[PDB]
């Protein structure tokens, strides 16, 4: 009875950043408004940068430290996004060449907004599950760029997760079966316009807080003797922002409950809060939100022992899931290898000047189109960590990416 | 340790078609480039129509059948297409609604241009294999809508899967699975409502993609042969005339035959599975689930049958795998009386069809009239059929007529 999840995961958060407490001031929010979010920086995605970019930066880490026999094993290449380049043609197929994996394995991408990273995960958990193809792996890329509107601004970010899924998961093993997925039909948020978006924030608010009971019960009902306190050593869920996520905590725990107010921040402070660092310093990331927050448990909170980690994911639309999954002490070492937090202390910080040139090229259609990796002189320059994939130029619709360090 | 696969299909090949015959007639085509097509007729979609319709439509005499238990199994909806309405809702949220399924699902859709049904109904697979819910049940539906050589082939439709662990209709072999992708612009979809592409390019990409993917499945399945391993063949089909072709080219490579042999097989394998393409047109995600549901009503299954499937995506991706049909299987099917919901789809007239209407992408607003072409809403079927009746604020409504 094969074991199941994660083997290494990393995240891409962008190679510019905004301070977006500076953005606020630009912006005249309200304070408390504003403070209320937990937000602090946002990623933003340059002209030179997509969700292939994105994807690569993200899994080109985890390539690299797998041998060659482990790396002809990846025979599933799930992209999940919101954020297409093409109504057919999938990112898969770009990263898949730039990431030089074998030819015999299926690619594809996967919708279902927020939720599209699970999505992605569940599938190929139930890949490795099957035994179709022993010793398999697959790899999950959840990749988005973004692109009640004034408080939104903040937390719009630009990020990617990769996932490295296989038999061998001491990262996230997950407990099979133990899965309570949920959804329905709702107008909550939507990008039915190329390079936009559109919601209703107090009608997201409200499904996700009722998915987020509603896939606990079903959790329960698949797995007797779930405790929503006792089971879970860390919690991790869909971040859209820090605020949102305390609220739903807070709510949760009142509903399964008889406890104090102490109680509950003390909860939030132990279970919650170490997997909202790095989601406060990329914003929203949409598919790829529960990773982040996800790998941001792992890295901050503490493995001495193996600790069981419960997930929610939600995506508007509008589907859910919660799941858990087991995290052991040498799995929290292989994910400090990867350096994600001083990946982000690496990125370059934009000025507003800058910022609202670009918050004001690369249109979802574009056909021909040559990009300068100078439009702000700074960065290229700038940082030089190790190789990075960059959009050099579209022709023919045909995308053609280069490696920059 | 569970069987697994197909437990029922079924097609929604439109509303709407329009005879290809006369088409070329009446657009004075060059008569041997027409013909080698092997196009008969195709489906038309119409504008109170979009994926969401087809796939309704296609799904909903599945679910008909079922019993309500059986109904409440259904724990995954994956929705294949690349005419998608959202950059992130998927279509699935709105079958789901409109089908009544249990909100115990997980549904999202998939994208990989002709290859997104198969990568989908896999995945459904090993969903089942899992036993992550043992007695579940999943749905996946394929559904798309789409050089005056191209319009006779221009399909619209959607393939809906019932996949169990009670598969009569196609038990698929667990583990003979030869895929194979890679990067290549043959052809894609760049802009909305939007087709570009290389015609050669894909050609060859197809083929050496029929080539590759069954040397991979030969490699993990010992013995196999592309003669006798399999009683028939489906593939991927735009149209006919390229299956013919392929088919053609691939026993060239592998095949001892005599000067009939070729004419022989393709007759024995492969044309059956090409009767409901030719009727439907090129339908993308669904095409190669259309043959095989073409094969297995048109087919002979007296006994058990291994039927091989190649499925090819443009961009690319691909994959060979097979299973088995039982005559079990093959009467459940006829239930569905696909051949017959074909037979009766309104037929239009030249100048009906010149109507060229249509609900762009992106559309905010927009209230439809179902007496564009009056005969349509004259003239009944067996069934409720879902249609578009709206677009509030992005926001799509459907009506039963």
């Amino acid at each position: 009875m094969v074991s199941a999840g994660i083997e290494a995961m990393n995240v891409f958060g962008g190679t510019a950043y905004l301070d977006v407490m500076e953005l606020a001031k630009y912006r005249h929010l309200d304070t408390a408004r504003f403070e209320n979010l937990l937000m602090k920086e946002k990623a933003v995605a340059l002209p030179y940068e997509d969700p292939v970019t994105f994807g690569v930066n993200a899994a080109k880490p985890i390539i690299d430290a797998l041998s060659e026999a482990e790396k002809d094993r990846i025979e599933l290449l799930i992209t999940c996004s919101a954020s297409g380049i093409d109504f057919g043609k999938s990112l898969s197929t770009y990263i898949h060449e730039y990431l030089g994996l074998n030819r015999n394995c299926r690619l594809f991408e996967v919708k279902q907004a927020c939720y599209s990273g699970t999505a992605g995960f569940q599938m190929a958990v139930n890949f490795i599950l099957s035994q179709t193809s022993p010793g398999a792996k697959a790899l999950v890329i959840a990749s988005d760029i973004s692109r009640d509107w004034s408080y939104a601004e903040p937390s719009a970010g630009a990020g990617a997760v990769a996932v490295l899924v296989g038999e061998n998961p001491e990262v996230f093993q997950i407990d099979p079966g133990a899965n309570g997925y949920y959804g329905y039909e709702v107008m909550d948020t939507c990008r039915p316009i190329p390079d936009s978006e559109a919601g209703d924030s107090d009608l997201s608010l409200m499904s996700y807080l009722d998915c987020c009971e509603q896939t606990f019960l079903e959790y329960q009902k698949r797995v007797p003797g779930a405790n929503y306190q006792d089971t879970f050593q860390y919690l991790a869920y869909h971040t859209p922002f820090g605020g949102m996520v305390k609220g739903a905590h807070r709510t949760m725990m009142r509903k399964v409950a008889k406890v104090k107010t102490s109680g509950i921040e003390t909860d939030f402070l132990t279970r919650v809060k170490p997997g909202l660092n790095y989601c406060q310093r990329v914003g929203n990331i949409m598919g790829a939100a529960l990773f982040l927050a996800l790998a941001s448990t792992i890295d901050q909170g503490r493995f001495d022992t193996p600790k069981r980690i419960g997930c929610f994911s939600y995506g508007s639309g509008c589907c859910s899931e919660f799941y858990s999954g087991i995290t052991t002490p040498q799995g929290q070492e292989r994910q400090r290898t990867f350096g994600i937090e001083k990946h982000l202390d690496r990125r370059y910080q934009l000025s507003m000047e800058e910022y609202e040139l670009l918050f004001k090229m690369v249109r979802f259609g574009t056909r021909n189109v040559k990009l300068d990796f100078e439009m702000i002189p700074g960065i290229m320059q700038s940082t030089q960590e190790k190789p990075r994939l960059f959009l050099e130029e579209i022709s023919e619709f045909h995308r053609k990416y280069r490696w920059i360090s």
